[PDB]
């Protein structure tokens, strides 16, 4: 199997987890707990990684860091990246916008004054969600009728964002719909129920939101 | 034949500018000045962009946002992205790491309390550089002996960073040589000496650092 590693959090790794599970690809993941930082600092430079970082992916053929590069590699092996330069670019665009969606949630959650700036993120949030809703249109998924790694990225961002704004998707039922379609996919549903599934934390433990040891309610 | 658009700043667009200039590709860019926020918002949803954002790229066969997606499209047309899944993935990794290098500089430059957080950034900066230096080794460029879009990304991040830490490259002569090699590139040197070159600001005008209406130092 492929070997992966990350913190025992959702973060940037969830979408790759989801992708692998969807494709039924075999993997084992080394999970670094909250108090394993020092442990990583000594694996970091000894796995043969060109640009050491978390997450990583290691198999017989390839050694990789950068979560989207990892997803893209897995997808590339299954011919999922696009058949033309314009198809591939379009997927690269959705991918980058998806990262923006996730990272916008990172930069609000890692504010030292979180409880006094969440008011503004949430104000610009509907505009951002409207853009995604419009882009989806009547398609089942972001790139057409087949699932793409990009769908797992957006899915994860949406499932995270709703912990802050639980009702954010009420105005965007095509995004809600999209969200459930992903959750209801047989391999994804089975996985979301499994022992291996990580539901918390969203971000690293130290974040003002999306961290800690338990979800808020 | 190709139409682009961005703020009249360096930011995320420089590497695409550089790439186009290097490849001798023909293009014309709409530049939004500091007094043009509202001019952009009036264009933002009127150009047929699937996911409206800055920068954008529009031509005969394709409309795009996301700067790296744009660079990847241009590079894809010239067969520069990799011949195998593992080659393509490794380029995708360097690309992501390059974005981390640039964004770490963003994260410090837009930080409300700049002079306070620059200490920790400048503290970590050598470990990051050391990583890039080690990855480069004796190669002329990041992916071998040919120039990649990835090289322009790292180049731009390095040229930006030295305005915050002017000495940072002296412990790393190979990176220093990489800088020169790119600047020495015939078509690059030319564009950099042209009237088309945006030299400042590095980030948006409003940043704590790399900002202002012009700044020699
Ligand atoms: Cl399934
Ligand atoms: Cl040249």
């Amino acid at each position: 199997p492929a070997k992966l590693g990350y913190w025992k959090i959702r973060g940037l790794q969830q979408p790759v987890r989801l992708l692998l599970e969807y494709l039924g690809e075999e993997y084992e993941e080394h999970l670094y707990g909250r108090d394993d930082r020092e442990k990583w600092l000594g694996d970091k430079f000894n796995m043969g990684l060109d640009l050491p970082n978390l997450p990583y992916y290691i198999d017989d053929k390839c050694k990789l860091t950068q979560s989207v590069a990892i997803m893209r590699y897995i997808a590339d092996k299954h011919g999922m990246l696009g058949s033309t330069p314009e198809e591939r670019a379009r997927i690269s665009m959705i991918e980058g916008a998806a990262m923006d969606l996730r990272m916008g949630f990172v930069r609000v959650c890692y504010n030292p004054k979180f409880e006094e700036v969440k008011g503004d993120y949430l104000k610009e949030l509907p505009t951002t969600l409207k853009m995604w809703s419009n882009f989806l249109g009547d398609r089942h998924y972001l790139t057409g009728s087949s699932v793409s790694h990009v769908d797992f990225m957006v899915y994860e961002a949406l499932d995270c964002i709703r912990y802050l704004a639980p009702q954010c998707l009420e105005d965007f039922p095509k995004l809600k719909e999209f969200k459930s379609r992903i959750e209801d996919l047989p391999k994804i549903k089975a996985y979301m129920e499994s022992e291996k599934f990580i539901k918390w934390p969203l971000n690293s433990w130290i974040a003002s939101f999306g961290g800690g040891d338990a979800a808020p309610a």
